[PDB]
């Protein structure tokens, strides 16, 4: 994630400029490669062109450049490729919304979970790493990063958020499913217990745990979906061979003609071909754009920080529900008890 | 369901070319036969024109010729093709969400279903297993891989997911409409026996119990409802009309014609019509992944994995209400228990 | 409701092309009769031209029709129709949505409402019954079928929704509103008599009546306010108005002109205009689309089956709260109690 | 509100047309104005070209017709029309779900707050009352109709909708923002009372008026914020200036040149710009359109009526807290006791 | 935020007429010193061309300024912006709508939390402020306007936010993330100390605090998410750049050429590019619009007025739930005890 919010605070003159020199996470480092491989095969083309082909050759070549510029546009790119940006980008963002966050169940354990002693700490301490448990197992499951943070479960074992007990009932379950919703189901026997025990006072409190386990659950679970269910390979490929055969094909149509042959709309000898190249640099980082935000738990530098995500969570998890447990400061009157640096569109 | 999550976690330079080498759930898989089909057609055309026609037939060809390659625009392929794609896109995704999963009520009853004697056990599978089975009717109803696995309701009783009296129950209820929900209402039922029985400890386990059944019965039924209520057939039959009609126009007006007779923009004969097969392909391609999509029930290589989830939701539940019931490591203390391999913008 | 979904379960060689030949919720079937009085006028327009105008006159129309043709593209048919259309289907899909359905209420009153006397069975009917009711009103209210079945409340009264106590108790209420919502007050004071009385056991569950009863309730008010709340009349004036002006203009414009005029462009006269027959089959099509789903609740081909759902509906909800209340069968151990015909992406 | 939905039942051969002959909330209604203006600019600039300007003045304004006529099309005005309408349309259907109705907390109420005596009826009518007037206030508060049934808090208090106590504590409270929200504070206040009178007989009933009461005064504040937050008023001007600077430049572009000057394009002196002003007509209508649903708490055609549904609210509210509490017919067998005029794809 | 729905209540025929005369949060305000800078770049390069260049560069200078006028096209200005602004747009809106209220929260404590004296004061003073200052805290993270006004936490606790005590309990937390979530912490802490006090009077009444909370910081959580994850970085860049490079070319492809060289559709001289600078101001207001919403919380004159908003909250919780609280006009008998200045479609 490459963050710019502060930069674009307010709409000034130079306001997107300024954000044209950044690198990390941007449109130069994800298509500076593909770019140059494009001019690179144009330059070859039009040297061969220039320096090698002979007058009939030649002559030969502009008709066909000349009917390639002409049926290129045959080529509905832009047409299929904003459906499939489009479509890459909600999926983006509705899986950013999807990733599991502890925050409400840490709130209603810090409220609901009692006991200043060690036996309530355990319980909500345990309550919490379950639900951190079960979202590291998915995002383990579904995002590269922190599949190398955590190749194997020994490696979750030795981070803390399961125990060498937890894993030996964990691998002794026998499913060949994914298995992230193991801790789910240890939370909800845990507060089953809890509430049996008096730790929780009230079935209302229970059952508010129970719907929020069941909303971390059901994150969890849109995770493993998207993860599963792809953008249809399909529209992956039509819109990859649209965008490379639509630039092959201004590889021959795009070249700079011979002026003294008078066609029509070749009079200038540029060398460069300065708006095809624009065109390739919109069109392929369009693409570019769909291919990195495709699957946002990637190495990308616009990926989701899923491991910074995990720390994070688990420390205010823990921070909660452990230090935070009946430490309110003492109910004092406010500032304003006696009492800076709209009222509608018919007032 | 062809799954290439993780070919494209991070965007790499040969970043898409690399789908473009599978052929299961491809797009060449789906049309390369209407691609043949058209090549053949405009072949014959053009063999018919070069071989068969007269002079004159020929200079009548070629005034054809021109006239529908100047008035096949007025068709507005793209115009009804994008609306059409747009909402099938739309139609499968939801339809993906409406499938029901017994994740949620599985916890809950692992949390309020009590009881390590046979009685609680039988409660607890019986309750997920009326949720199994309420899937498994929906999803023959609406699906022709299941309704494969199952053409008859002695298949369900065989598969274990319905009993013999069970059976008897079923077929004894009079009703000529789908009978998917009777489960549901069996699991009312059961629940409200359990609480009774007091093996639900409390009003509100029962209450969250049944909030859960109604969530699954409404997926259910949401299944029964997209299945019902197909994308209008004037829809289909108008961007099929269009796409075919548009592609006839294309078999005469893109033909090759001689060049020796200075038509305008009829200066090259290539005989193959490159752009005119590309712009068939992205265009029938996108009509095709529409048509696989329409349907994502059915036995294409994208469409969903209805049996696979059939067979995990079934085992999962059953693990997780009878084998991991009540089956907690004792409470221990975590590494952190004394504590690898962004604040805001204006911070 | 013409349903197709099982003839589109997979992607085939002639997948939508079958799709072509069926009548019943057609294009054809609602487009016929336009497009045989566009060609109809259109061939008067050119028999006129070829037969009665002098040769001036030929001139003069000529001019005119090269006039018409050029300045006919400045109405913008395809940008108003698309969002019409768009906003004429979501509104659809948002409609089918919104027709009430008494599943989870009568899973609801299986499970909450309870007694096996005469008693139980009249307050579990009572509430199945009332709900019914409020949604035959409301649907006899928005709904030109369901109100021909049910022209007058007496014949409401004679299908049995309502008593002739209740019709006395109904009408005497003073109000010029619709009464759709009566039913609903009717089932609240009933549910809380029922509380009172015994029949249901617990405050939760009088809760989740309510809650589910507002559902329903929410259900008939929004297919109320869609039934009030029509499109804006000013967007069905303007693409009507758009439609008709521009293939007025067309009727002038794309007439074919005599060849020996050297007009450019008009080199071929083929009498039968093919491809404006086609953009108007397709414009006016896409329109008729819009007409037929604008009100889903009329009686075309692919209209809501709205009686239907009616009955469907009523026998449901009085088999699940009669039949099968406390009917289940005794609890048995399933086939795998002693246990045909995807892990993620990063494994 | 202008509804037509009757009108559209079903796709007929004159479906569409018949809304034509429409005046009240048509778009003749909203744009003659306009278009007359439109075409008297054109009409003087003509007959200033026909009869003022001498020869070389009239070549001169051929010249700068041309040149306007050739570059009129770089004004995108569909590109920024499409985007404002639909951000107007999307928040035209959300303005209306928002306005706050009381069938559901009605129902509640009936349900919830008991006693046929005169406190009941007390409770019941003043909780009613408590949110009809809160939704009076933010109603008066955003819509002009409104506010002038409503100009002061005196005619609210005739009106029925507050007492004078209930007016000198409204007036007494130290507040310089909108007061809407003081009846919602109300309600929680005396919905405890009664709650702990006994006249609420448990805690989850109270808890569900609470819900309700926040579901009701969400949608309040909703209508407040929609209020308060306009569309950009950006876009608006940028909207509004596309249209009014293409169409000055049509007022140039468009004219009728000589045709005896033999300007391409320029043949036929129609005198009338006919598909000029069609053009003018659809794209000014969007725009109107777009202004008239821009606020649609006015006092246009189709506009809302809030007045109307401000009367019908509080007589249904009323009617069923208090007429229809406690008031139902004896529990009698139905019709079908002892039981008019597609199971799925795979069946 | 500049409000002008009174403005556009109506529509009238000089209706969005007026609203170009505003200045304040107009396009005008956000684009004249780019406008002024284009039309300063064309004006140097026209004189340059007009009185620098010789016979032969001018020669050139038009051969590459109809060059440029022709392949300028290929830049896809609108197909890129038109998705990005929809973008932003689309996450301004739902920006808005995450921005924490308190009013379900003060109306749920004002209910639930209870006495007269001054321990009942206390506490639900305490439970709206600890809303009211992880709003705050959040809103100084995410908004440059509220870290204006508190820079440091010293002003939020002389802002009679936090207290001294809640300030020591806030630094000594051991947290390198940000901590808008310790007030809600202790919210739900303290909540359970007045459940557990008897203020709260039941279960039901705790839960319902805890679900209101769980929402509110739902908001908060949702403000920092939108904080952190920025519209991708790629993106903006490539808007940027395609305006920039196609106003670039525009300034020589959009040069008026000299009439005397008989250029195709260079006939006028106008000097003043008057729709080259109409173009320039649609699209570069359109992106400045989405740079002005990409961060709806700087200080733009339309983002959103968060200090205001954090006013009037704060004050607007303290009335409701400390003098509001039990403060109740007594039960009187409203107007219509005894009892102004359509039915359906089928009906
Ligand atoms: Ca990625
Ligand atoms: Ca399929
Ligand atoms: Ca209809
Ligand atoms: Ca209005
Ligand atoms: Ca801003
Ligand atoms: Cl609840």
């Amino acid at each position: 994630t490459v963050t710019y919010t502060a930069r674009v605070a307010n709409a000034r003159f130079g306001g997107f400029s300024q954000l044209l020199l950044l690198w990390r996470g941007s449109i130069y480092k994800l298509l500076w490669r593909e770019l140059l491989c494009f001019l690179g095969f144009y330059m070859a083309l039009s040297a061969a062109y220039r320096f090698v082909l002979t007058e009939g050759q030649k002559r030969y070549f502009e008709k066909l450049v000349i009917y390639c510029d002409q049926y290129a546009s045959l080529i509905p790119v832009s047409f299929v490729l904003g459906f499939y940006v489009t479509l890459v980008v909600n999926r983006w963002w509705s899986q950013y919304l999807c990733m599991p966050l502890p925050d409400a169940l840490m709130c209603v354990v810090a409220g609901t979970v009692h006991g200043r002693d060690d036996r309530g700490r355990l319980y909500r301490r345990t309550l919490m790493r379950y639900a951190g448990l079960s979202a590291v197992l998915i995002l383990r499951s579904v995002s590269t990063a922190v599949f190398k943070r955590f190749p194997t479960i020994d490696h979750v074992v030795e981070a803390g958020f399961m125990t060498r007990e937890e894993r030996k009932k964990f691998e002794n379950l026998n499913s060949s499913y994914n298995k992230y919703w193991v801790p789910c189901v240890w939370f909800s026997n845990l507060a089953a217990q809890a509430r049996r025990e008096g730790r929780i006072r009230d079935n209302s409190a229970l059952k508010l745990l129970l719907e929020e386990l069941n909303v971390f659950r059901g994150k969890c679970g849109m995770l493993f979906h998207y993860d599963w269910i792809s953008v249809p390979l399909v529209y992956t490929q039509v819109v990859t061979i649209a965008l490379y055969s639509y630039f092959l094909a201004c590889l021959i149509g795009r070249q700079f003609l011979d002026p003294a042959q008078g066609y029509k709309d070749h009079d200038l000898d540029l060398c460069v071909p300065i708006f095809t190249l624009l065109q390739f640099f919109f069109y392929a980082g369009w693409l570019k754009v769909a291919e990195q935000l495709i699957n946002p738990f990637g190495e990308d530098d616009d990926d989701f920080e899923t491991n910074f995500l995990i720390d994070r969570n688990f420390q205010v998890s823990m921070l909660a529900v452990d230090e935070m447990y009946d430490d309110l400061a003492v109910l004092e009157k406010d500032l304003y008890w006696d009492a800076y640096t709209f009222q509608g569109s018919t007032f």
